[PDB]
């Protein structure tokens, strides 16, 4: 649960783009208000793939 209960909550609430995945553009867009900065860094290191997004599946996969 705590694995990403909240992170997911907010995230799921964040994903406004229109897909369900937590992408940078979409992130910085919505996070632009939050800590897009600190988030940008964390997100940048989060992706650790190339330039994708954080999907519920990937979000739970990373927690697992
Ligand atoms: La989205």
């Amino acid at each position: 649960s705590d694995d990403k209960i909240g992170l997911k909550v907010l995230y799921k609430l964040m994903d406004v783009d229109g897909d369900g995945k937590l992408t940078k553009e979409e992130v910085t867009s919505f996070f632009k208000k939050h800590g897009i900065e600190k988030v940008a860094e964390q997100v940048m290191k989060a992706d650790a793939n190339g330039d994708g997004y954080i999907t519920l599946e990937e979000f739970l996969e990373f927690s697992l």
